[PDB]
């Protein structure tokens, strides 16, 4: 079947769109190159419709029964319970796509107008009718990047298809409690997404060590989403079906299954019929979870098609790692190519053939590396790093235009020990909030694909409890990430690394003469620029956090909130 | 002055006690040989009361001037707040001693009954009142051992100094938010209560390891409590004081300094004038607090008087360690006698001298020691370790005797990767849970001198969290910990450790029948009693679980709550 029919009407903005970076004296000090800067918009959006359409076939075998088979009995372990409504609607962000029948994300938060009443009657709705198609609208997501000259210029948007909030609302109650359960159950400790990034990487290092003598790849499934079948979405069905469920929870999954995970019609923003979907939603709260155990029962079967010898993995959502026993430059080879060619039958078929690596730090993991650095008394310190493009980018973007949910933030947070984020990022946004008198606001930013409300006077205790006191503290950075920072400077215009040293120094100044938790993020965040350096305490906020649980699948759009 | 004067008026009990382990079949299944378990009474409080009334002289220096200039700096840089009236009425333990006044735990945690106002009239007695005297009881601890026949045979009751439960209330408003923010201020890494038992050996690793050629010692300061001066506590007031506090909260810790915490008449159960205290009231919010504050100063000074090079302290109260470089054999046991005369000039003498240690596991911090044993695929795993037998003979009595607040729980909590726990504790308490039907009861216990509740179900998750998933599958003990199980369970009559793993075959078959949550502790606690062993993947409890925070100060008699 064809991942989506088209009926030809456009794709539409719901308001107005901005391709290029604006100038702002702001920016502007961050950044210089604007015109490198750009955001996706609607006009691109039916060369990306093009790309996600194509046919799937799909041809299982005994490796994928018995995988799956293994699947259903780990999952029959599992006990999940339904969402009391109160609870789903405090799981909704702040801002939220509103509804089409007269409340918003406000009023689900609150409980207030009409959203009770309506998600109320939704969900009966849910409970009687297992079969009609539940309609569904599909938006040009707006994302900024930065132009790759030799590379094709500019990505095409991505495309964003989701239900109506009173369904989103619905989704949790039903799902929740399993997102939060199943995936660990079935998949251990291949689920990436229970890892903070400092996890993470030791997961890596452990697997690797484990390993005589190690290889792995990351491969690359072209259009995930599209390549997922109905079969597959109800093979999922299956899977949470598996647990213990209370009968209403039962019927709930099923009809959302077969009114909304499998398939349905799509419209734009205009109210117009744009098409049909018969692949994954991408903005459900199911899309991550839905992918992360597919995306396992596809890889793992495809190891056993492949013969690949101990394999462990790391699988997040589409992102999928192996590593395993090297039978030999050759035998790698070729066993990598019978691992595509079973992905390939199981209808995930590679947009870049998947490369052998001997390497650890040349594995990539969602966009990831692990890169390693010297702590306190010389003591390696390893941690998880990224190119910094894209981030500097889109910081550049943000500080002229205010996101409701921004992503520099959730990358200072995830990317805290990089000397990018400490120079760089923390430099240039506490500058601002000083300006903008506006330090002790709480802020939503995207993180693992959902929303979360951090103040910014937190992050010393937030940066400590994730990464620990040596994030405050790295030095002596690797040759590639010296490289890769200065690449990234020079490319879009900003400023080299030892001016914001002195624009740091004066940041940090200006913090201290604040005192109290001002003070602490002066001391803490910016020790790496004075001389004179200052012995940083363990800070008590950090073990008072509740955080342990902060890393968990999110949901597609990323709908899912934390504060 | 002397640390106590005394009226001759007796240590009276308010309650029947009991000194012999009671006969019992479940009791007897753990252990038989009930004549060597015995519980402390009043009977030996006189005993007790002349061990810790001495006299006290204090000569201080320049080095314990310094230590004290710095204390006092990095104290200035911490913010607290009060606590609401609400706040610390839910951090009241639910068995807490009743107030004289008219009600009792159950009245201030539901903040009922005459509770509210009793505490609201102590507290503004507190704000107009920095004088008069609050009188406190005095009482003989209740607490069970094994006899130990070459080393005098029993031990004397401890002794609880504590004032009126209303009083205690207004404590944890004045200074509670000061025990979470300013041990880490002022001590930094040394502070021992902010670790868990894995951190606390992490620590111990990082310290042995940053030195050259490594020597530790353990100090035993001879009954801490009475060594502790007049002018000690108004030292430790003045370092609260140093912090930023609101003018009301400052105005209730002088109060309380002034009036409880230097001192004050005690009088006993019957209400007879008992005596009069001049040193640290063992029952009150700040004893842990100041116990550990008051250590590390002398303790840093008399590093300084001595000479020792590079400390790296562990402090838990009372209770010392002390790791630096050695400097010779010769030069280390002189140094070690120069650290004890000035630990001794600032009044703190030694109970035994310490020794110098070159082997990190033979040093004891708070009774324990680091040990190691293998994890999954041979790897090495360090974890904290004790002897058994008080643990084994607390579990025997609180089996016949349920304790409101127990030991066994914490136990299991804390030296969860033990062999003992493991093979002995955990079989012997879900099979009394099933025996009493009470498997999903939360039970109250103190750990780290506080009180916490958990329920048993919760176990494994908990136990994830805080020692990883190796804590269900350590192999490979040490001999030492071999040989101290074996030991312990011949001198107290247990049956030995092959017995323990037949029974475990069948707790865990029934706990496994059981379904649910029961099955879960069937399958991860007891995965080493089976040959066909299960692979256990990380339980999505572990990390939503919030527990970070867990480890604090704690309070005197720990008179603190979290559930």
């Amino acid at each position: 079947s064809m991942s989506y029919s088209w009926t030809g009407a456009l794709i539409t903005p719901c308001s107005p769109e901005e391709e290029k970076l604006p100038i702002n004296p702001l920016s502007n000090s961050l950044l210089r190159y604007h015109n490198k800067v750009y955001c996706t918009t609607s006009k691109s959006a039916s060369q990306r419709a093009k790309k996600v359409t194509f046919d799937r076939t799909q041809v299982l075998d005994a490796h994928y029964d018995s995988v799956l088979k293994d699947i259903k009995l780990a999952a029959s372990k599992v006990s999940a319970r339904l969402l009391t409504l109160e609870e789903a609607c405090q799981l909704t962000p702040p801002h939220s796509a509103r509804s089409k029948y007269g409340f918003g994300a406000k009023e689900v938060r609150s409980l207030s107008g009409r959203a009770v009443n309506h998600i109320k009657s939704v969900w009966k709705d849910l409970l009687e009718d297992p079969q009609t198609p539940i309609p569904t609208t599909i938006m040009a997501k707006n994302e900024v990047f930065c132009v790759d000259p030799a590379k094709g210029g500019k990505k095409p948007a991505r495309l964003i298809v989701y239900p109506d909030l009173g369904v989103r609302v619905c989704e949790k109650m039903a799902l929740y409690d399993i997102t939060q359960k199943l995936p660990q159950a079935v998949m251990g400790a291949s689920y990436g997404f229970q890892y903070s990034p400092a996890q993470r990487v030791e997961y890596l290092l452990k697997a690797w060590a484990e390993k005589k003598d190690p290889m792995g790849f990351s491969y690359d499934t072209r259009c995930f989403d599209s390549t997922v079948t109905e079969r597959d979405i109800r093979t999922e069905e299956s899977i949470y079906q598996a647990c213990s469920l209370p009968e209403e929870a039962r019927t709930a999954i099923h009809s959302l299954t077969e009114r909304l995970y499998v398939g349905g019609p799509m419209f734009n923003s205009k109210g117009q019929t744009c098409g049909y979907r018969r692949c994954r939603a991408s903005g459900v709260l199911t899309t991550s979870m839905g992918n992360t155990i597919t995306c396992y029962v596809k890889a793992l079967a495809a190891c056993k098609a492949a013969g690949i010898v101990a394999p462990t993995m790391l699988v997040c959502g589409d992102d999928l790692v192996v590593i395993s026993e090297s039978q030999g430059t050759e035998e790698d080879e070729r066993n990598l190519r019978a691992f595509t060619e079973a992905m390939t039958r199981y209808s995930a078929p590679p947009g870049d053939p998947p490369r052998p690596e001997y390497d650890l730090e040349l594995i990539t993991s969602c966009s990831s590396n692990v890169s390693v650095a010297l702590g306190p008394r010389g003591r390696r310190r390893y941690y998880l790093a990224r190119d910094p493009t894209t981030p500097l980018a889109r910081a550049a973007w943000e500080t002229v235009r205010h996101s409701p949910i921004n992503s520099w933030l959730g990358n200072i947070i995830q990317y805290a020990p990089t000397i990018w984020v400490r120079m760089v990022l923390m430099t240039h946004f506490f500058s601002i909030l000083m300006v903008q008198d506006t330090l002790d606001q709480n802020l939503n930013f995207e993180m693992y694909g959902s929303v979360y409300s951090v103040n910014p006077l937190d992050l010393p205790a937030i940066i400590e409890r994730l990464h620990g006191l040596d994030a405050f503290s790295m030095h002596t950075y690797s040759h590639h990430e010296l490289t890769r920072v200065a690449s990234a400077l020079r490319k879009l215009g900003a400023p080299p690394l030892r001016v914001w040293k002195s624009r740091a120094r004066a940041v940090r100044a200006s913090l201290i003469s604040r005192g109290g938790k001002a003070a602490v993020c002066g001391r803490y965040l910016f020790n790496w620029a004075v001389k004179t350096k200052l012995k940083l305490t363990p800070l008590p906020e950090a073990r008072l956090l509740d955080l342990s649980s902060w890393f968990t699948v999110g949901a597609g759009g990323g709908d899912i909130f934390h504060s």
